[PDB]
């Protein structure tokens, strides 16, 4: 490149990763100076320019020269947003002489965009914990069958006119006939996960625990909330979940470790006290009488029978909210012994609040919810359910930490390893097209917020990956190396990591089968040997991403993860044949004859004419590092 009229787009480069931005989370005191990378010597002004919402005004800050890399291919160029409160935006201009070019969020434009600028939110803190951790989600009903003694039986109660069933361990789960799909009940609880920590924090790694609900309920999911305050006693009591709390915060029997709880807040169940339409209780509920004491905790269009609901599941009544300081405000988060609070404090302590139905519960609602919860603990994780773009909830750094990555993650890898969208309808997508719908998902966010997503391949609510990939375990694989190199916390719905297949709900909460959960099987090897690489690497978790290569002939995807300290070449083969992939390295600034280490295998390359040449199986990848 030089002084010649056109800024060279493939030269350009910047991110909030470690090597572009020293304060990803800056206080009200501490300035940002932020670094462009261009190629050596292209252009001759650069400027930062940013939204300051403090005075609803754009800011220009020119940039200087900085430095070159160590390969001499690149110049950095610098400059510095001063400290302050403020939430703040900002882009790029660039320019070599006439030529000018734009860059965000989205990447190099030849317009000025107004949209998928990079965030600046003082004091807005994720907690590094989950950030640079790997999250296992148990359904706990059907992962360990801990202790026989709290099992529900067949016949052990009624709910809406059918009794429970039992089923057992490995069999299918559909009801059996006459029976309800949501009363069958195979028996794992919260002893059983206890039993199995060594499996998730060594076998495996994985330091953070997020299950699905655990409180009083008649299913066998306890979506449909009878008691907020008492662990379901088919899945213990909760002196149970205090034991399972401290032996996953444990340091000596693995990695410490963190739970997440289900936090069901949206609704309760029909059967808890307030609502009681089945007259369960002697005190009256809201559809028993419209002299209730607890009336105005939910939304009655024609009452009793026509009221505000879930998604119009007549089991789960939604909650009303009110106004500030209202008494179901008060009971589920503002309340010294709320639900909120109650489990983030002694004895419990447990990690954070996976949020159902988030979406349906308003922004100033969750603005106080984190109030309360950060107030009891600063580093208590907040994760919203949203199937979309959950940045309404998430980049102004007053209400989540992080939302379910279904758009971000999900669905994309779905269509482009499976071909099938996550509900297993067809939907394929060319490599060019997955890493375009990938930017644009993290553009969606601030970094810390990206960093902080819950990536996983599968949950309780979609179809499994190993079903959408029709049986081929390598399609598994595929997808691990891409998620446990990935931006987002890699989150492994329990059998995801030995293949378990399921399509639909009840489907996809198949009971375990811990013949599978050994090194024997490859995909656990596999995944075992991902989070020790992961965990090797602060590049992998808090580093730059940098897409390297998109080749939609051999469905080669190449990107690039890197610090100050390290560089990583990930390299995935998305084709069913092998291909010898030559890496450009040289943009990453491996230096020519350096050595780079694929990480899966082992086996070690020297860089050459800025390449690494490896030769990737098909549904497979290697993680080049140094
Ligand atoms: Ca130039
Ligand atoms: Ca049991
Ligand atoms: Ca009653």
């Amino acid at each position: 490149a030089a002084n010649d009229n056109n800024v060279e787009w493939n030269g350009l480069f910047h991110d909030q990763g470690p090597l572009f931005d020293n304060a990803p989370e800056p206080t009200s005191t501490q300035s940002v100076t932020l670094k462009l990378r261009t190629f050596k010597g292209d252009i001759t002004s650069a400027n930062i320019k940013y939204w300051d919402t403090a005075d609803n005004a754009f800011h220009w800050v020119p940039m200087v020269w900085d430095s070159n890399d160590p390969t001499g291919t690149f110049d950095y160029w610098k400059g510095t947003i001063p400290a302050s409160p403020s939430i703040k935006y900002y882009r790029f201009q660039i320019n070599d002489g006439t030529s000018t070019a734009w860059y965000n969020g989205n990447g190099p434009s030849s317009t000025e965009p107004n949209a998928d600028d990079f965030y600046i939110i003082p004091n807005f803190k994720t907690p590094d914990w989950l950030k640079n951790g790997v999250m296992y989600q148990i359904f706990p009903d059907r992962f360990y069958n801990g202790d026989s003694s709290n099992d529900v039986q067949t016949g052990s109660y009624t709910y809406n006119g059918t009794p429970t069933e039992k089923k057992a361990w490995g069999s299918s789960v559909y009801a059996d006939p006459g029976y309800d799909n949501s009363l069958v009940f195979f028996g794992g609880d919260l002893a059983g996960i206890d039993q199995k920590l060594g499996y998730i924090k060594k076998t495996l790694g994985a330091n953070i625990l997020y299950l699905n609900p655990i409180f009083k309920a008649p299913t066998n999911h306890k979506y449909d909330t009878q008691d907020y305050m008492a662990v379901d006693p088919a899945f213990g009591d909760n002196s149970t979940l205090q034991t399972l709390i401290n032996d996953i915060h444990s340091t000596a029997n693995g990695p410490k470790g963190y739970l997440i709880l289900d936090g069901v807040f949206n609704h309760t169940g029909d059967s808890h006290p307030w609502f009681d339409k089945y007259n369960n209780f002697s005190s009256q509920g809201a559809y028993e009488s419209q002299s209730s004491p607890w009336y105005n905790y939910y939304t009655f269009y024609t009452w009793p029978d026509s009221y505000a609901s879930f998604l119009g599941f007549n089991s789960l009544p939604k909650l009303n909210y009110g106004n500030s300081g209202s008494a179901v405000r008060g009971v589920i988060y503002n309340n010294s012994n709320s639900v909120a609070k109650t489990y983030l404090n002694p004895p419990y302590s447990v990690d954070g609040w996976r949020l159902d139905a988030a979406q349906y519960v308003d922004h100033q609602i969750w603005s106080e919810f984190r109030n309360a919860v950060k107030g009891v603990n600063s580093n208590a994780a907040i994760i919203g359910e949203y199937w979309g773009n959950a940045n309404p909830w998430t980049a102004q750094g007053n209400q989540w930490d992080a939302a379910t990555n279904f758009d971000g993650f999900t669905q994309p890898v779905s269509e482009w390893i499976t071909g099938k969208d996550y509900q297993n309808n067809s939907a394929s997508i060319s490599t060019t097209q997955f890493d375009s719908w990938l930017r644009g998902t993290r553009a969606n966010y601030p970094t810390n917020v990206q960093q902080s997503m819950m990536n996983f391949l599968s949950n309780h609510d979609i179809t499994r990956f190993a079903t959408r990939s029709g049986g081929d375990l390598w399609k598994t694989y595929l997808a691990l190396i891409f998620q446990m190199t990935y931006v987002g916390t890699p989150t492994i719905y329990y059998g995801d990591e030995y293949g378990m297949q399921g399509g639909a709900d009840p489907d996809n909460r198949r009971s375990f089968d811990w013949s599978q959960a050994t090194p024997s099987n490859s995909a656990v090897a596999l995944t075992q040997k991902l989070i020790t690489i992961r965990n090797q690497y602060p590049a992998l978790r808090t580093g730059s991403f940098m897409t390297l290569i998109t080749d939609d002939t051999n469905k080669i995807y190449s990107y690039g993860r890197f610090d100050n300290v390290n560089r990583i070449a990930v390299v995935l083969n998305n084709d069913s044949v092998s291909h010898t992939v030559n890496v450009p390295v040289w943009q990453l600034s491996m230096p020519n004859g350096s050595t780079v280490t694929d990480k899966i295998t082992g086996h070690s390359y020297t860089v050459q004419n800025g390449m690494v040449t490896v030769a990737v199986d098909g549904h497979y990848g290697a993680v080049l590092a140094q």
